């Protein structure tokens, strides 16, 4: 009843599209072209707070990406629509992008774009395995899917300073992540600022589990990780980010030593029906 | 006791805005020792962002990050730690001063964003419209922009224009978006409420929302538009204006959003000037 | 005794082309010490450009810079000193290898150009047409691409496609530009003389102009198109083909120039392989 | 009867170079109808490249594509069909004029390259050295730049500087690369033969290689450097200079290549002016 956000491993190639609603009067023609194409597998769709506000509607649990008043930067760059394309090669995704652009215009204007790819079967560009402690199976459904079959996804485009980080001694890299790069073993003696120490899913009250589908990226803006986290609500992601940002106990996550998010967005993933994507709470 | 430059009558012919992230806080003293003697408030202005204050465990009354507006239009919040405003003679001089500031601020600060700005004609937006007609001048500008202690609070947005769409509209449709006539800059009393000058009428707020604007056009690989800059004695004037423009006051959205949208957003505290340079004392005391 | 990976069909799913300028030739020995142990001719291929040979005061028979064609279409000559062809499993591996090669090759070499390439739909151009159908295979490929001493001479062009224009044409007009039918790749004998496969028919030259092509699609901020690569036992095959495509043989210009244009052009000598690595002796002897 | 603006010294504070590819030559008439009335030779100069002439099956004496130098340094040849030189008061005016020229010139022409250029400190390179000290002036400039029929032949290269490397050199080493003293622009008679002014000494050639340079610094995403422009009554002066700079005359390479390298290269024919606009008659019967 949900989309294909739980399919593991992440595809070898993906592309993230973010649109601004520039001409709301042309919205019906855009939806008529877009909605029949959203199968939740090769094409996923997320709805942003501006689109809901433009329709004068309300989605329980939906809100723009938050504003954290911290010593580290987490920008809020909320858009109206997020499209997640998954495919076989980057050329297919490029041609599919052009078709979606022309089909969504003039109602929607493309505001941002990111090509993403799987690295070495699921590693960050720093080399560390990504997704080790993700919930799987039925635990993944309970962490990511709400009762009505919808999901709430958070997105950040993290930009890595690879030259600084990879020039550190391997023990210093391991103390930033909280795991050993050589064999992915957890470092129990890592400082409290270590990433996996900051984001330990069982260390929150209530527990802050989420389903992450992050993928590395690289273009003219640099290189890093396209962070994606699916949850039954934004509660899990938001308390994690606030602890990572030092807003819980004053200790800042080690990731901010070498990486920084360039964007931030919240999106509501609608459920699927027997006849396509179920946007009924928005179109009545 | 302010920094001046921000009140200097016309905008300089060329300027450059630099935005830095506080990447290594342990190296901050050396960066400040190199930077502060160069801040004269005329050729080089400085603004302090909320992350820098938070990293020092201090607090500046009136300072906060760029707000989050839950509206039908997009106003992103992209707050950085430090804002440097270079004003100069040519773009090459500003480029060379930029490189020198980068080496002096490193490794404590990492350059996060940059925009070259230039004066167009006598002070016009790239659409052709005059910019600054109803700005406060003289003592009214000081009262609107400068707080009692001599500091100022500046808001910044990098607006990106869709010039092809806007300039292809009939001139009457362009005029109804701005609220003034491009042919002679006359105000249109019969413009719809969504017109920009109707949305931002400084006397139509309670209390009055006057501010001192120093916007300048820009153009690079990201496109072209207006680098919007608004100085105030507090952020109240700018923020109540932006919320009305975004339709959060009465449901009417400003006409600017038909062809333009901001890519960035930042709040910065402009410290006052003392007899011996920039006064950063509320951040460097005990 | 050649660089085996130039005959590998199909091309790997991901590759990256690097082009370096010899910026400080006095620092060449340290760069070669780091580079040569990595050149296996499979995951990393190497080509030597005429500027590098001239900087050493030597000569390579068959090597010369990319030619200058005085035609009505543009084939720019952007010859560099070194060409590296990286092939790998995913784009991230090639990115990390690029950074390592950049730091190891410095300061002697400066990276002048870079292109990420990928296989599309099993070996198709971004326009949809199959690429490589009439490539020589087996022993014929060796005879067309490999010189007697085991070296090869490779020509490179970065072609930029106007996909919106081309794909908006009626399918019959697209087919007459390529010379083959998109529906089933069958050759059109009744295509106009300007059709690509009519221009480049390898048996229609005297002597025959066979070559081994390893082109791969590309896409970045500059646009999208085909990273054209042609291996030959000499540059004779490629050059007579390009001159006919450019209308310098019979006044008829190839149809590809209706929607695509090369942004770069380079000639590079691929040295032979020995039992213990790349054989650069004709360049570092005596 | 030339395009006045090419002798205007100093160059205006802001300019923009546009280079177009002839993508659809059948659509050329509508493009020329829109373009030619705008070419005054002052705010808008025009140069014709060899591909445009070849596409019309014509020939211009003295015109040819940018040469191919087989040297140890890189001078790329990136010849285009059309060169437009916009000059104005601010970068925004040039930006709006560029968009208008793009829409008017399409679909025949496609914009292939663009460079914003600006005057630095009254006429200095970004390295600080004065640029234009030994340019011909007055009637000597006319004799060096203008052919008999009033046309000119202009060479263009987009030079990219490595300012970090160059400005980190000792001041004596910087001076030996240029051949002049940065403090007061005095000529260094004891500078090495590789020094720029020693390589390019206009009187040290037979015949003499004088030309009128109108170079201006530039800066965008590709870096920063000098947009080199040289006007001559023919291409002989520029080409014999460049071959010496590249070490093809005596094996000595110009010191500029230690910190700078050209990214583009083009030759263009600047048609003469008549009393009623640009004279393209040798190209349109
Ligand atoms: C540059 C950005 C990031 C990088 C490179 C990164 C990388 C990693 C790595 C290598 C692990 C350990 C392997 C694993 O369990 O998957 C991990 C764990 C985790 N990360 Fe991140 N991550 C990033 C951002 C984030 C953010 C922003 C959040 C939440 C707001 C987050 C939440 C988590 C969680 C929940 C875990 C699992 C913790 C556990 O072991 O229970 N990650 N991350
Ligand atoms: C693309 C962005 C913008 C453009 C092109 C633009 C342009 C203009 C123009 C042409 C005028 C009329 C001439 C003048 O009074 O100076 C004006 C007035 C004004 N604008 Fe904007 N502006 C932009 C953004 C903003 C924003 C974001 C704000 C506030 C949050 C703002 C506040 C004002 C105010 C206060 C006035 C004077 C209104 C009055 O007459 O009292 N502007 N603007
Ligand atoms: C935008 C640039 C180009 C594209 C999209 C392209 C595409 C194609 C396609 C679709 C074919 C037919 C299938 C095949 O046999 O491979 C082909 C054939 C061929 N191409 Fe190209 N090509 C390009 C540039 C070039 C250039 C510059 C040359 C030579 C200088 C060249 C040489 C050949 C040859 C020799 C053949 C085989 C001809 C034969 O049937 O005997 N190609 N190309
Ligand atoms: C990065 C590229 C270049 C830079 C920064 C540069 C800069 C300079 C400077 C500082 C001078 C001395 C002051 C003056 O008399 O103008 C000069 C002189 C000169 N340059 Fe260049 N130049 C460049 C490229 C070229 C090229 C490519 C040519 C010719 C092909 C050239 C030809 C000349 C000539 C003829 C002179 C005058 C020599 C004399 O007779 O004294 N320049 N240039
Ligand atoms: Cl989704
Ligand atoms: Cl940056
Ligand atoms: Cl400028
Ligand atoms: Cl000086």
């Amino acid at each position: 009843f949900q989309q294909g956000l739980l399919l593991t491993p992440v595809p070898a190639h993906a592309r993230h599209l973010f649109f601004t609603l520039q001409f709301p009067e042309a919205l019906p023609a855009a939806l008529d072209a877009l909605l029949p194409q959203v199968d939740g597998k090769q094409l996923l769709l997320g709805v942003g707070a501006p689109l809901v506000k433009a329709l004068g509607r309300e989605i329980p649990g939906l809100r723009p990406f938050p504003l954290l008043d911290a010593a580290v930067e987490n920008p809020s760059t909320q858009h109206a629509l997020w499209l997640w394309l998954r495919g076989d090669d980057r050329g297919e995704l490029l041609l599919r992008t052009r078709a979606l652009e022309q089909a969504l215009a003039p109602a929607f204007s493309l505001a941002d774009s990111v090509d993403a790819f799987r690295h070495r079967g699921g590693r960050d560009l720093t080399g560390y395995e990504d997704g080790t402690e993700n919930p799987t199976g039925e635990e993944a459904v309970q962490a990511a899917i709400a009762l009505d079959g919808s999901s709430f996804v958070a997105f950040q485009l993290w930009k890595h300073d690879l030259q600084y980080f990879k020039a550190l001694p391997q023990a210093e890299q391991d103390n930033i992540i909280g795991r050993r790069l050589s064999d992915n073993e957890e470092l129990d003696d890592a400082p409290a600022s270590a990433h996996v120490k900051r984001t330990a899913q069982e260390s929150f009250e209530p527990e802050a589990f989420m389903v992450r589908r992050s993928m590395p990226w690289a273009d003219g803006r640099g290189a890093g990780l396209a962070f994606v986290a699916f949850g039954k609500s934004f509660d899990a992601f938001e308390v994690q980010l606030r602890r990572m940002s030092g807003l819980e106990d004053g200790i800042i996550d080690g990731l901010y030593r070498f990486s920084r998010p360039l964007t931030g967005g919240y999106y509501w993933c609608p459920p699927m029906s027997e006849t396509g994507l179920d946007l009924s709470p928005l179109l009545r």
